[PDB]
């Protein structure tokens, strides 16, 4: 997609940031928005058209790819990104209120501190929800069989999916990246402290 | 699509705007506009190739299809941005206008304050109109079955919907998202009066 | 498409217009091209591929379509946004010819205000005209079914459209639009006869 | 396609050009290239993929599109414009070459007034030459129809062409853009030598 | 594809280079590049898609397109176009080397001069050479009709390639702009001479 | 893909670099981000759609292409190209923040001398492991016919790949690019201690 408003507020957020913040904002731009767009996406190009399933049924591979795939894998890091994005937007306008005012009358103390401490907070709570939410809904391995029972389908039919393996690497890989964001945000939470 | 254009604008609104309006423009590019870019779009792609109706009637699948849709979310969702946007654009006129006239001869109070008030009522009926016609003509949940009696269909014919999990999770976000631009309307008036 | 080079020369305009012309510029911009670009252009992509005739002969579909819709709408708006902006370009080229001489040697009279004129008169014009081929070629409404009688087709075949309902709000929309512009320039002949 | 590395090209050459050139200038990239990219290459998208020939024969179908477009419309203006346009970048280096070799040392005379009527000079033939070359080629009417009996087609078998009548009127239209660009360079002879 | 580095380094080179050079640079820009965008990468959009084989064995027609196009044209119009502009990066790269040796102490002469000339010696070298390759491999007429007798085929096939009177058009249009920039090298040396 | 981010950062690296850094970002560039977005994604392409099995099986084709390609080589070159160039974004952040120092109290020894040419040893690691997983998972030639025995296939079957020749033309082609890229970097370490 496009993510040039996103990654010019961004920059603007690296303007007024720690170094380790600034590091976190490079792995979000690189491995994950980049990865995302470069490769994961055309992954999943054919998820539903070379989704096959062993039946004469009509409607029962719609059924069954809905039931082994609620929501696709790069839809959740879409919303993953933005959502671990938010709160970094949110400094960044308390930030550039402060800056305004102080324009009107006539660097992290006070409410930029707190406000920021919270940033780091809810990112790492973020990451850490969407996580566990990918591991509850599909876990880390996507097997090539799905076996599915869900009405139109008469009896349990067999459905095949594409790309398991390839899938699987990249699931791994992003798992990997969120979890290094979230060193990141600890390190950023101890410099701060120490 | 090409939002460039819109975004030059609004971002010069939010040059002449409250901190909550901000708020609002920030809310609109990021997880509206660029939600349907990076992620909707791809998820109604295929709305009519993986549409399937069990019957072997030549035109049924068609006419069932837009009988069940008869304007897709996606464009439903394009036309309450740029109308939920115009009130903004008309208000930034104003502003430019003002600025204009005072640059001839040789900051919200008089008529920039009554403009912008009613900018603010605009915004909010608009939104709540869209969420309710929403409503009115799919609800908040789609269902996998669709099932058809318009003609050619012979008697009531069966139909199946592509992805209608993933369609219902993203209807549901994009009215959590019109819902919390309500909630920024309110407190702009608030703030306002007070 | 790509606008980009038809948006600088509008927004120079812009520079050299009146408010009721800034308003029809970013009408254009907003409610047509961008409209155009991220909905409609998605509406009318499987005109050809989902348009659907009961028969087995080679050829008739073809030829149906072609009978059905010898222009495509959004082809015809493409050229309806063209002929309108010509006007435009126009003025202000004239005006840049003023600016220009004036240079050499060493703001609306004259030849300036003719020219305007003449250029809503002609933006008018155009706009009213192609309203009316609209109507007389296509109407408003699009029904479902079109019966084809044209050879290779065997006696009277019915044909099945993709997307009528959607197209019908569209096409509507779209008239709407051009309406306004119409409602835009007549305002602004009134401004400047007083 | 990407025609920004040309535009900047010919941006350079209306900086350095009379008024009736920017005319033409502007009517290349608004009636010709933006027509192109917005509207025709839509409507030769499925040219091959929507040709039907009532054959069982393997091969027959590829053969009689080939003989019936053996250089596609869109490919052919392409080729148009790239070649209209190069003498303009000719005028435009000699211009810039004396520029420099002036600013070595320490406005239409001499060489550039030669070059500049040379220029006019082979943007007429070319002109001329592609329209003769289009009418010998094809006319100016698409039938709907063909008759193919190249081999490996048995005896003489029907074929049809997607949107014929579409493709009628965008010939139509080019070929009025390119009339009226032959008039541009006329009056741009009779306004140097009056 | 994208070519914006490469256009930004090129320019560059346009800043530092021959007059003849200059003209070679245009000529890669918009009779090589911008070709292949906007016109051949269209015509061999479906070369594989369109290659049908008169056989019912799985997997002849995936060898036979193999054995009939080992490197696809345009891939190899690519290659050619990375190849030809190298040298003009390294030249570049040493003016830029001089340059920032000369800023750190405190125009075609010495080490520029060799090195530019060299420049045009690979560039010529490598052109001819693709060109020769280009002949051994292809020829310059793409026959309709290749028959193939590799396994899995059974005895030899008929197979019929899509396109081949526009491909033979693009490859002559190609060839002949290799044989105008191998003339602009050889004027540039003879110019440098005298 | 989008690379303009990687991009600026690389260019920026390009501000404080060795003159042979400079070419490895100029090989980068051109000749393994270009040409995949240029030239190879297009052969890739349809590498799953013209992957062909000879079996009736349902589901054969999925986990014999999933068995013969576990990753596809373009999304393997990917992400060698973000790790290789991860090491030179950390230096540049080096570089960036001891700037950033000095400005507060008020060009290669020290810490930055360190860090380059730990990015240098980093850089080669990368660049080798790759290499060594390619051969260890595809090595060096794509052989048309793959057998496959995975379930659900039934007994051994066989399969044909697209585009095998070009695809092999393609991976030598990256390779030679990577072992370009190690004489550069050991190049650069010789010029260091020389
Ligand atoms: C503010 C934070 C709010 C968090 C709210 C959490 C709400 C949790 C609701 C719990 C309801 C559980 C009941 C249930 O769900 O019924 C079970 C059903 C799966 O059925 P199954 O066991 O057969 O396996 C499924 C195999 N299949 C994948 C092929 C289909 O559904 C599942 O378990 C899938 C559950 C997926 C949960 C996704 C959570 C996303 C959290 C994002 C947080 C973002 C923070 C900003
Ligand atoms: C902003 C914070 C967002 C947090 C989002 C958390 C989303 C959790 C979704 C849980 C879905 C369970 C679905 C399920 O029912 O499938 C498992 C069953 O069988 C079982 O495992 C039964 C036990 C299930 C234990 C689930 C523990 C969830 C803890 C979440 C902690 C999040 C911390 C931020
Ligand atoms: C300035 C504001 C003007 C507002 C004008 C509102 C006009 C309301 C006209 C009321 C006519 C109702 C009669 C009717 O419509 O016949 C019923 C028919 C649905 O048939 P059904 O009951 O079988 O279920 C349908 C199931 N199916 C979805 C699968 C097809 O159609 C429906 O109800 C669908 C109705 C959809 C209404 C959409 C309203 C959009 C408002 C946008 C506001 C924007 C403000 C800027
Ligand atoms: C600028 C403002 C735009 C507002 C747009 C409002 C659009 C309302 C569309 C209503 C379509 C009804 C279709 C229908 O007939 O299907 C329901 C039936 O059965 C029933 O429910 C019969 C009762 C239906 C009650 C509908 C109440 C609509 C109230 C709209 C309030 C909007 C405030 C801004
Ligand atoms: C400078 C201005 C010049 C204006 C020149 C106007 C020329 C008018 C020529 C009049 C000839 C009428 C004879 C005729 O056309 O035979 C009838 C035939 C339709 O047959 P049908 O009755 O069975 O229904 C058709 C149903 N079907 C749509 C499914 C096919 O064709 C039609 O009527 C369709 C006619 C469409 C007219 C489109 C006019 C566009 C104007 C653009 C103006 C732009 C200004 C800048
Ligand atoms: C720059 C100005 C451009 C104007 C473009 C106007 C295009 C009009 C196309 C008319 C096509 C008629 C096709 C037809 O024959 O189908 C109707 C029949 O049956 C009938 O209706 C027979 C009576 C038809 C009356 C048509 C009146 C056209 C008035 C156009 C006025 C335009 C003002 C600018
Ligand atoms: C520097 C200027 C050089 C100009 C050189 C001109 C060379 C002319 C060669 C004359 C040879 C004629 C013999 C011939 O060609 O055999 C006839 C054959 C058509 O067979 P057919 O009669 O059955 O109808 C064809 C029906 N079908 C279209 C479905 C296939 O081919 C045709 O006539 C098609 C001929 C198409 C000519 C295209 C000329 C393009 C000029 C571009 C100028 C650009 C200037 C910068
Ligand atoms: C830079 C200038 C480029 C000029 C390009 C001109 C291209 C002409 C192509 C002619 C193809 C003829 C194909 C043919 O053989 O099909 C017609 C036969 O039956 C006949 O018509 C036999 C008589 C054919 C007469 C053709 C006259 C061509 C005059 C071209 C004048 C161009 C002036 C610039
Ligand atoms: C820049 C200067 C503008 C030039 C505009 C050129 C317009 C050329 C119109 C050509 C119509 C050809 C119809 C045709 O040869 O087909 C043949 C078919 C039998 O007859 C039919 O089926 C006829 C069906 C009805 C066709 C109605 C087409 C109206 C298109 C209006 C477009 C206006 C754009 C300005
Ligand atoms: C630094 C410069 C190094 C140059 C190295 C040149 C190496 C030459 C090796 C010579 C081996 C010849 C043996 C051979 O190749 O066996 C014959 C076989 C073709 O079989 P066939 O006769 O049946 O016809 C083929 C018909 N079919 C096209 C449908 C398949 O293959 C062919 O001849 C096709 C040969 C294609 C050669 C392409 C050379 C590209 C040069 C690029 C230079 C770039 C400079 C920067
Ligand atoms: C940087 C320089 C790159 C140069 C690249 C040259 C590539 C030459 C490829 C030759 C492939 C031959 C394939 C073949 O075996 O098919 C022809 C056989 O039957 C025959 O023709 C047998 C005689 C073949 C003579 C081939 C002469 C090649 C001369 C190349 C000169 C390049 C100068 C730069
Ligand atoms: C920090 C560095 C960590 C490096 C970690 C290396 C881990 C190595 C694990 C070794 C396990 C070997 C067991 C194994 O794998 O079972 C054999 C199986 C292949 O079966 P097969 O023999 O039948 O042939 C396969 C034919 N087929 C391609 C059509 C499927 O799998 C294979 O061998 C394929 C192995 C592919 C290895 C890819 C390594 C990528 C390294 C990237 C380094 C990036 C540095 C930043
Ligand atoms: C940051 C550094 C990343 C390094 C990544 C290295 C990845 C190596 C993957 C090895 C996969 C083996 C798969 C296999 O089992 O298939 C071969 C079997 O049969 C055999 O060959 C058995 C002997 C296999 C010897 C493999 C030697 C690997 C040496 C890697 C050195 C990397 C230096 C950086």
């Amino acid at each position: 997609g496009d993510w040039s408003f996103l990654g010019r507020l961004l920059e603007n957020a690296q303007e007024h940031s720690t170094v380790i913040g600034k590091v976190w904002l490079t792995v979000l731009f690189i491995f994950r928005i980049l990865v995302l767009g470069a490769a994961a996406e055309e992954v999943w190009g054919d998820e539903q058209s070379d989704f096959t399933c062993n039946t004469q049924q009509p409607g029962c591979e719609n059924v069954c790819y809905d039931r082994a795939f609620p929501i696709s894998h790069v839809r959740f890091w879409v919303l993953q990104i933005i959502f671990v994005s938010t709160p970094t937007l949110i400094y960044l306008g308390h930030v550039l209120h402060l800056v305004r005012m102080e324009e009107k009358r006539k660097r992290i103390a006070g409410a930029l501190l707190r406000t920021y401490v919270f940033n780091i907070i809810f990112k790492t709570l973020f990451e850490v929800g969407f996580i566990a939410g990918q591991y509850f809904l599909y876990g880390f391995q996507l097997k090539p069989l799905y076996r599915c029972d869900r009405w139109p389908c008469p009896n349990t039919v067999d459905c095949f999916i594409s790309r398991p393996t390839e899938k699987t690497i990249f699931i791994l890989f992003m798992l990997a990246v969120a979890c290094v964001s979230l060193l990141l945000n600890v390190l950023e939470i101890y410099h701060l402290g120490w």
